[PDB]
């Protein structure tokens, strides 16, 4: 069975995780793990309570690891236990993936050094200090690394993974079974397409978080420099 | 605060729920409830464990009710407690919504009689016996009823609801904050666009479930006829 693991941490953006989880869990001969320091409840940033299924110590070697984003990313960027786990799994995984600000965690772990990557538009400036080559595209692949943007990036890239792990027909069948054919009623999902006034409001609301994450990023970069 | 409730039941398709939940929970002055017969763990069809936050008896009057789909829909279609709750909330809700096979539950509750509605493509034949006017469109509105197809229908219609409950700028801001701009790597999300061989495989895999749901639907329709 293909072993797929998601890191589940306090203050995760749950949809970053729950989207690809439901897609990948639809495939034959896959086992999906929700990983944290111990099994038990973990609260997402919305207050939704999820349940981790395995600890770092008990997790099997993964074929796919996926790091979601969320408010809670700041803490993870300085969690040496979590970073060590990610590095250990990444060494042998067939695919190392992230959604949204999850790529900042990969960055803190040292896994973006010299790699093309993306992250959430409001935090994109934080990639370069972590050694990445920043790319403004929705899905960026570099070898076995796949970083994506958007709360539902993992749904889209899960279909890519399905096609490569199995075959295109299998990916198409899952898409059809899920009747997955999005059609957003607005076109404001990028700072390049949203109205300027909306971009300003979003930027202002992110400013405190960005400031705090600048500080964290610099400490994380210092650790990589050592 | 706008009160939004999701029915959370065993064997739910969790993404049907978790998608709109994360979008709507991003809005100011909203409270989101996960409703079942009592608070506590509820297991989704993938094995993901979620937590209901309130009981039927304690739930406040809702402004929006949303019924997700999933394997577990068959049981709900004959759960008199659940159906009575849905009817009670629907009487005063500003919006009555469903995702995927959740519309079959609205049908069993009597809420589709004479109404235009959709459901999952493989189960679409079950709408007419429940009194609906079947429509092959991704989102169907009829008065305050909104039924959608696709595992992520609720993400898209949550943006519509945001715009009507608040304003378009607010919906656009949430879309931008979430960087929501899907781009599926395949085009097989409808039986009209998928390859015929894929449609056949999907139909065959749904056949047992459809057969069982035909039986349930006829019993549910008999109750409506009384």
């Amino acid at each position: 069975a293909v072993q797929i693991g998601f890191l589940l941490f306090p203050e995760v953006q749950q949809l970053d995780l729950t989207g690809p989880h439901d897609v990948l869990a639809s495939l034959p001969d896959v086992q999906v793990h929700l990983i944290w320091k111990e099994p038990g409840p973990v609260v997402a940033s919305s207050g939704l309570v999820l349940q981790a299924t395995t600890s770092f110590a008990d997790c099997p070697p993964l074929d796919v690891i996926c790091i979601p984003g969320g408010t809670g990313v700041g803490a993870l960027m300085e969690d040496p236990q979590a970073l060590a786990f990610i590095r250990q799994q990444a060494a042998r995984a067939r695919y190392v993936t992230s959604v949204c600000t999850g790529s900042l965690v990969l960055g803190a772990a040292g896994l973006l050094q010299g790699k093309r990557a993306t992250t959430h538009w409001a935090y994109h400036e934080l990639l370069a200090p972590l050694g990445a080559i920043p790319v403004h595209e929705r899905v960026v692949r570099d070898g076995n690394l796949l970083t994506g943007t958007g709360i539902t990036a993992g749904i889209d890239f899960a279909l890519t993974l399905a096609a490569e792990l199995f075959d295109a027909a299998t990916a198409q069948r899952v898409q059809l079974q899920l009747e997955y054919a999005p059609a957003p009623p607005f076109n404001a999902g990028s700072p390049d397409t949203a109205p300027a006034s909306v971009v300003q409001q979003a930027r202002q609301r992110a400013a405190d978080s960005l400031h705090k994450r600048r500080e964290i990023t610099l400490r994380a970069a210092a650790r990589l420099a050592a």
